[PDB]
């Protein structure tokens, strides 16, 4: 069995490997990169996303967030709350000011610490889900505007037309903004550019052990717990890697740096943080291999769930048996 410690893989394709994205895709499924849950993937040489960002501070961040935390430095949820819109020129001035900038540190690992110790005590501001691109239309290879869609994934795997589109996101990050822990709408694959800026550290589980951090989660935010039984999909709680070691969950973490892309796979629960201003773009993504996810992702019903864009179409056709009060949530 390929990748049996379940290590977070790293892939250095050439320009000719690069031309065709589900083929990789599967190529570094074959060498068992799924089983850590994340992927990081070094675009060949000769490609750009973009000849240049100097043209983006016009971009508006309509709903800034700002993400203020409870609890304990280590088990902690955190708040969205909205501000008012600004600029990514405005975005990127507030980032780089006294209050918000990134603090002086020797390397990553100093920087994480420094994150999990002080991360609940400031409330960085946050731009998430805007629907965009920065990628450059004559940009050909792993252009995630030019993706095939999900519904036509399901579409070609299972028979059925179904309505609904599969568009980017745009992010937006400066010093401590946090993304909680979670697995994609529907456990889909998603991928993950960074575009511009300071590096993303990510934490992973590997999805053959997504359950045993489901339940430490469940033990460590019981309120939330009995509120919801898919409270993950609130995303809003946060276990630093040190309570995840003490309580023997499996996991890994690996640092993005600009012109890096990452892939999170079906059923990989992942978290992190970003180091400094950056610019991410994502979108999510299926393979025939989803399918079998896709029928049996947890849902969220309490109507507290966080989601990014419309399941429903993937919930009335893969849980027919759910649909109905899935739909009254
Ligand atoms: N799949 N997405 C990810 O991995 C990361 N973004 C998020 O999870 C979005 C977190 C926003 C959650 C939220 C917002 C408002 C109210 C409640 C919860 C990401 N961040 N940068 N790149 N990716
Ligand atoms: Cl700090
Ligand atoms: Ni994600
Ligand atoms: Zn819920």
């Amino acid at each position: 069995a390929q990748n049996p410690n379940c290590n977070i893989m790293i892939f250095h394709p050439t320009k000719e490997e690069f031309n065709d994205f589900d083929k990789y895709i599967a190529y570094m499924e074959s060498q068992g990169a799924h089983r850590a849950g994340l992927a990081k993937i070094i675009p060949p040489k000769e490609w750009k996303a973009r000849e240049t960002y100097d043209n983006i501070s016009e971009i508006l961040i309509a709903t800034p967030l700002q993400q203020v935390a409870s609890g304990r430095a280590g088990v902690f949820t955190q708040y969205h709350k909205k501000k008012k819109a600004m600029t990514v020129g405005e975005y990127r001035h507030l980032a780089n000011s006294k209050k918000y900038q990134t603090p002086p540190h020797q390397n990553f690992e100093d920087l994480e610490r420094k994150y999990w110790k002080n991360r609940i005590y400031n409330s960085p501001i946050y731009g998430a889900d805007i629907s965009g691109s920065l990628f450059d239309e004559n940009t050909k290879q792993w252009n995630l505007g030019h993706l095939g869609t999900i519904q036509d994934l399901l579409e070609k795997e299972c028979g059925v037309v179904i309505e609904g589109v599969n568009t980017p996101y745009l992010y937006f990050g400066m010093w401590k903004t946090t993304f909680a822990w979670h697995t994609e709408d529907m456990d889909l694959y998603s991928i993950n550019y960074l575009h511009l800026g300071e590096p993303k550290t990510w934490y992973v589980v590997p999805p053959e052990h997504g359950q045993r951090l489901e339940r430490l989660a469940r033990e460590l935010f019981p309120g939330s717990s009995r509120g919801c039984g898919a409270f993950l999909r609130h995303k809003v709680a946060l276990i630093s890697p040190t309570v995840l070691k003490e309580n023997g969950i499996p996991f890994n973490r690996i640092t993005q740096e600009a012109g890096e892309f990452m892939v999170t796979f079906p059923y990989g629960y992942h978290a992190g943080f970003n180091h400094g201003f950056n610019c991410a773009e994502a979108i999510n993504f299926a393979t025939p291999r989803w399918i079998d996810y896709g029928k049996m992702a947890s849902q969220c019903s309490c109507g507290e769930a966080r989601v990014t864009f419309s399941m429903d179409a993937f919930v009335r056709i893969l849980q027919p048996e759910r649909y109905d009060l899935w739909k009254r949530g």
